[PDB]
């Protein structure tokens, strides 16, 4: 077996194809199924896997009460085959309330974050042992990705942020070989705000295109040189914007360089990716709450911060159904490298009080080269019958 | 590993010896077991494995009523082992509502279409990667086979229809390779109206056997050359035919060219296969509705439009007991290709009101040289009891 | 891989060591486990696994009522690894309610016996896929030995009866290769009824000592030569006789050509071996009903109808306890073969009424050449309260 | 695959870092979850694997009601995967109410202790087949490490003790190759009474820290010598001792060679091990229960009986939680040999009353030379809530 070196060119892409939904929600109704959130996908050689932040409880169970909280002790990475749901067969990987996989092409590197909110403990696993950890630098929250990293050659980066969310914070880039921390990098360039970033690998380097809960609703784009170890940051050009909260399409601007002052505050993990001069992103269709979740292309808009001009929308979950996080993750092919996403689809508290839990199922969806019709798939769970 | 040719000659085939029963509703009144319809089995060079359509839900779930729907955007490809009943530990291998899947003695494919009904969006999915997909092209329930495709050398064909299902619709045929479609036949010959084909390799090319909606009782059969991409058809000339709803056995007629315009406007999946011009046939008992399943040789049948000397009949399930959809799969062995088949046995609405869900289990049988005795294998499950 | 051909010497044996608990039923009062009966064990060259005939439910389930009944259509067969209970995950490897199974050293061959009592059919499944089969001769419930089979070289014995159980039947031994019968020698010799035989290599053949409804408390033998297929049969000589029901320990006697016409009528599956002129075996330990199991060796007992000196006696069940079937298993070694062996112990109707189901839990143990102590390792499922 | 040999360096460690998390009782009140104590890790040179004596009973289960038991016939030894809970699929290895296993590099060895109290039976099992058993010898509850054993080259050493419990006793320690005992040594040394040994590789040796339920609050330690099978014994000098019940820091002394007369006639299993002249160790943090866990360092504590000089504290389990059990074991990397541990976190009878059960979950460090934080990671279920 050889490492990934990702040195393909993108697929061409006419949008996106329907691949996986787990009915997580649904099926918990009658069987005993984690209670989780913050999911995401990554994919071996041979491979998906869908993992999330598992609250240590099923559904229906007393200790799902209260799982609107975000971190205890009790939070491990799960870790399934894509389209298994997250049964009492899943393994538990590690101990987290946040964390980032990936797989280098020999064998899986897990960072895992867990431990008081004021001095917590990321935790390095490589190929099933304990390799390296490093504790928080700012005493505030050290929190990653949330979706998958990227390793090329045998080197692994993933984008670690510590201080106050909603301002200024300490970013890092942390380089990772065979489990083992080999270089740290500060976040460099205009981003001032980064969390939750969706990564990619876009060869020879990793892109990232993350979340700005400080002075913006257009996303940060973090360029991680992983020869140097240098940093390069700037925004998302799109005039329309990625991020939720956000103004409307009439009313919302971008720039390349700096936070657009709209709707800061807020924000939701997100992800888009560069085709030429366009990109390709998603978002939530409502533009202040997490409900509906669409895809396009924005002609000219990976450059120009004027441009709205949209082409090939899809809607992955209708309006009036409710969405969450979503991210990228990156498929090699015979000769080039599609793109695949997911969508987080969030339900129970707070915003739906008949019942007392938080969590989420998923959807997922895979760059196509082909054509495609129409639909939604939502979440789908009738909350008012589960009591 | 190499890809399958089945270049072998059909195995002797005296009738057939029971292979696989799943109990899978007898289970659900007491476990977490999948709520499906349209199941099939396909078999990789070394095992075998049943599919089904999921209804994103358990049986014991408030999420089974009203599962009598066929398209939702929750419906999924569920794959196991040949035997293994669908509980919550199953692979949901792809979204789907109407679905195909083959092995070409290398990796799986799967042909899943879901969305909206006008605009239905079919995904191809090889290795575990989506490498195609296609928009409906006539707008009205793009749909596919329901059972196995046939790959020979590394070309996979699988058979597609939209448009009316009582009518004229547009039926092709695609040539798919490591999951990318090289090439798309029309439908061309004498059978009109073709669903739900129930195919199986004849070196060198495919034959397969279908569902007339539209103006008859006795079932089309679509002939496709895996090389030039040509396509005859015509109807099984067995003056038994195989369809529900049809005429007693008195009253049945058919023609090798024609629909035999008997019973039109409805119809059932079903499959059979020649042996010289015999032919080997499986239809439901009575007439007019899915209960008993029956299998048995038309001496001259696959020839002879005006024969109806049956013999080896054997009873599959009895004539007061639930059966549906059935279809044909093929298993290579030693020296010959043997035929084997399955019998979906539905249970729940609209014809059984004792409770509000619809699914199925299924018995699977395969063809012998030896010898047989009688049985017969129902469903089995008290839905008066499941409550 | 390579074919097993069981040529090594049988292990020094001074008594047995606990092996392999599964506490099915204790497990089934809280979870979904299979209702089984007629249990056995056998090992691949890696790895041993139990098998059970499943009555197509769970126990906590209403379809387990009135699974006292030993064949209807909803009996298979079902395959652990040894020690993982028979949970909704488990295999059903083939319809059955009478089997056999066995591991020739490169693929699994299973012998099913499915359908009507008086016209019932064998299916033999040989690497997952159906080779063989063959209708009941005698026309009343072919049978055979809810134990493993034996196969040397690449050749696999069966023993199988069809006919009246507590009087004259047709028994005959099958010799199958690769899943295909490649002969079919009747049964001969002085004794008269075999059923349910328990056989183990004994190289360069088989034995077998089987269960004799009809005129005997003492054991049938059948010695099967593998390669002139001749059969010789006999009963164990050991005036300490092996099965249930007999007479007390006094007044038993035994022939070692002849049945002993004490207690015929009835009967139960059980095991002996020969070490020696001395014979190893197990029987209940209550003489008219299946309660306790005791394992002990008899001195002289393999060649001397008159011996009734026993030693090394373990108490495996205690005489308070319920047991049932019982049956050998072989494990090759570095330079030795192993014997082992497994007791069912049987719960539920009809004699105990408190619950409407019947199921059994196992208890395995193996030959050992080392020391042991004593113990008694029942079922130990609390009926009274599971209600 | 070869033997292992753990010829390589132990890491440097400044502390530990979170590893693994099943949250067995959590899960326990929505789930069919195994009833399980005295659980312990292992790793092959791939995986990782928990263990655990189960009560042959899942926790939500009649049969549940007085699991404060220590033996019974029904209690089995647990394996799965690090992080994979106790479902029902999980693999019962083999009979036992005392165990220890390990893995020599090629497969695993099992030391399985079950029967009768005063006539035990030791059944050692290697690659899934018995190769040996030994009777009690004491007549006196024959009991093991229940944590890892070690092996090196093809050597497995494993500590077994029989006789009085609060007095003297005889403890042996045996060496098993491919499952074969190929030798037994006596302890010998200045340990007095020694049992539920925690042992680690220190070549070319074994090293175990042991738990004196006689004479002492300072833990025995056990040298074995795997060539000439030779034992020396005494006990951690630290004067911070490492077993609980035992006097407050102040008031504590230990020796190098005697039991320190405090606190005897109680302990707990646990583990310590060196870092030069140094001490690495876990205890309760309460003096007299087992609530809270902490971890640190005393330096020189490996070699002064009157160091009270700690370092490195980290909390495992806050004071206010329940601990159990821990025990210590070894993972090899690229260049040297790491060392982890885990906690058992015992919850129900008979100090909590709210539940008739006693059961427990794990919690698992590794050991690290990066940074950490602090945390507390208890059991977390909520005994109130479970009824
Ligand atoms: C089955 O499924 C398939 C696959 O999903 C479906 O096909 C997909 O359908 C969707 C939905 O329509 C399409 O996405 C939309 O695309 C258009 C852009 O494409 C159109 O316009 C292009 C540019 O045209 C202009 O220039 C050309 C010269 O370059 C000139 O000729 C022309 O007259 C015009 O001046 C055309 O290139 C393009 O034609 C091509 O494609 C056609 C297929 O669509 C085909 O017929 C042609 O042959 C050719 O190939 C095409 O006409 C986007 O405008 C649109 O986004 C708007 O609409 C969505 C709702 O759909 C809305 O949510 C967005 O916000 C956005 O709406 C804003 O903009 C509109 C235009 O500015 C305006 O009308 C709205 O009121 C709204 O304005 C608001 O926002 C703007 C900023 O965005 C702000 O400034 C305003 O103030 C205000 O706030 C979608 O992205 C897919 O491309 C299409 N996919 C494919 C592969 O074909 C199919 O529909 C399904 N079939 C069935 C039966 O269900
Ligand atoms: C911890 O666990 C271990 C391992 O499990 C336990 O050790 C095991 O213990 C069991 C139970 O005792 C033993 O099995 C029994 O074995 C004896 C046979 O062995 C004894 O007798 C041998 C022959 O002695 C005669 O000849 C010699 C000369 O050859 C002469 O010296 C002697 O005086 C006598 O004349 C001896 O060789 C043998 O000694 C050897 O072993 C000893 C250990 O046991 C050891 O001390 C010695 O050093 C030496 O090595 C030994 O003394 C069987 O008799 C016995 O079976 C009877 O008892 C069981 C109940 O245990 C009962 O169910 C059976 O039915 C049977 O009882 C019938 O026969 C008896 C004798 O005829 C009679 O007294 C009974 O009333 C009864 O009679 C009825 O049945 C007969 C037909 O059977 C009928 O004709 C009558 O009319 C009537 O109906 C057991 O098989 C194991 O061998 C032993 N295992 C080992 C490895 O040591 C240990 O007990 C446990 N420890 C603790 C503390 O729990
Ligand atoms: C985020 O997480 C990280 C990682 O978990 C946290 O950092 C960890 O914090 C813990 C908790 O403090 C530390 O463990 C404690 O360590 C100290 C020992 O280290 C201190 O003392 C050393 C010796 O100092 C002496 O000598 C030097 C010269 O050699 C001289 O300069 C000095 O003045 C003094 O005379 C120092 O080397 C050491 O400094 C080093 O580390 C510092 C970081 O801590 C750093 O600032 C320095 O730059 C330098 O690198 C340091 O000052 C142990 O004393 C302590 O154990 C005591 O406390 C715990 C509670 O924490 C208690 O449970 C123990 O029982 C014990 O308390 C007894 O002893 C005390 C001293 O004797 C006494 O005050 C207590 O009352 C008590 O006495 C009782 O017991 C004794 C016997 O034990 C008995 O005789 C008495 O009668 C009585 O019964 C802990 O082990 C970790 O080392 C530290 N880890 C790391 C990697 O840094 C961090 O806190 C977290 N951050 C946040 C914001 O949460
Ligand atoms: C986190 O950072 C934000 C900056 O965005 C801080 O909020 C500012 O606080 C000052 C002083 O109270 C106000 O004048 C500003 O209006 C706030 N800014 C915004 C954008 O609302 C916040 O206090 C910081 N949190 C901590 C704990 O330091
Ligand atoms: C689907 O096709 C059928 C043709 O079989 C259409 O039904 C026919 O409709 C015409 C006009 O209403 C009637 O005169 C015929 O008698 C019908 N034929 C039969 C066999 O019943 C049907 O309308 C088509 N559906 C659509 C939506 O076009
Ligand atoms: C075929 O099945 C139908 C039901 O689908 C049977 O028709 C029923 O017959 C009984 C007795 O004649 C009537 O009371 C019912 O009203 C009928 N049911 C329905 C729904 O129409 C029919 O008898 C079966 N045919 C054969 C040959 O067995
Ligand atoms: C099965 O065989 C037994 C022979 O063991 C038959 O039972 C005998 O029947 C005759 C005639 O009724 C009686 O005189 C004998 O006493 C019976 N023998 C015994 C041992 O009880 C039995 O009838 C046979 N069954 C069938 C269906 O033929
Ligand atoms: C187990 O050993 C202990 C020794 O520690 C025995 O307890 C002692 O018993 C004597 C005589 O009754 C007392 O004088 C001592 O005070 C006890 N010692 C302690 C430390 O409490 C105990 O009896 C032994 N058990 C058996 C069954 O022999
Ligand atoms: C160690 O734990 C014990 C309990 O095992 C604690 O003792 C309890 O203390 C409270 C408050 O002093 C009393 O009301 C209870 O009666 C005690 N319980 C028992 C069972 O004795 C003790 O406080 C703990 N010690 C430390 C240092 O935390
Ligand atoms: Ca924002
Ligand atoms: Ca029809
Ligand atoms: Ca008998
Ligand atoms: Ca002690």
């Amino acid at each position: 077996a050889e490492y990934r070196n990702w040195s393909k060119p993108q697929c061409g892409i006419t949008g996106f194809a329907p691949f996986s939904k787990d009915n997580s929600i649904r099926l918990s109704a009658g069987g005993d199924i984690w209670v989780t959130r913050e999911p995401y996908v990554s994919c071996d050689p041979d491979k998906c896997y869908q993992f999330a932040l598992g609250q240590g409880t099923t559904l229906n169970n007393v200790h799902s009460n209260n799982t609107v909280r975000d971190r205890t002790p009790y939070r491990t990475l799960l870790m399934n085959e894509l389209g298994v749901p997250f049964h009492l067969g899943t393994k538990q990987v590690c101990i987290a309330w946040s964390s980032s996989s990936c797989h280098d092409g020999k064998a899986w590197l897990h960072v895992c974050i867990t431990g008081d909110d004021k001095n917590a403990t990321a935790s390095f696993i490589y190929n099933g042992r304990l390799i390296d950890s490093v504790v928080s630098w700012s005493k505030d929250i050290l929190r990653t990705q949330e979706s998958e990293c990227v390793c090329i050659n045998g080197t692994c980066t993933v984008v670690m942020t510590d201080g106050n969310a909603t301002g200024k914070a300490d970013t890092k880039i942390l380089f990772i070989e065979e489990g083992k921390i080999v270089h740290t990098s500060k976040l460099s360039g205009s981003a001032q705000h980064v969390e939750e970033c969706s990564c990619y690998p876009r060869y020879p380097g990793v892109r990232c295109v993350c979340r700005d809960n400080w002075k913006g609703s257009n996303r940060p784009i973090v360029d991680i040189n992983i020869k140097d170890h240098s940093i390069v940051s700037s925004y998302v050009c799109s005039g329309l914007v990625g991020d939720t909260p956000r103004k409307n399409d009439s009313s919302s601007s971008s720039h390349c360089l700096n936070p657009n002052n709209e709707e800061g505050g807020h924000g939701v993990k997100g992800w888009a990716f560069d085709d030429g001069n366009d990109v390709w992103m998603g978002r939530t269709i409502n533009e202040t709450s997490r409900l509906g979740y669409e895809t396009f292309k924005v002609v000219e808009g990976w450059s120009n911060p004027k441009s709205k001009l949209q082409i090939n929308r899809q809607v992955i979950v209708d309006r009036g159904d409710r969405s969450g996080y979503s991210g990228i993750f990156s498929v090699e092919g015979k000769s080039c490298i599609n793109r695949c996403f997911y969508v987080e689809l969030i339900r129970g508290r707070k915003e739906e009080t008949e019942v007392l839990w938080t969590s989420n199922s998923i959807v997922v969806f895979c760059g196509t080269s082909g054509t495609y019709g129409t639909g939604s798939w939502p979440d789908g769970a009738d909350l008012n019958l589960m009591h």
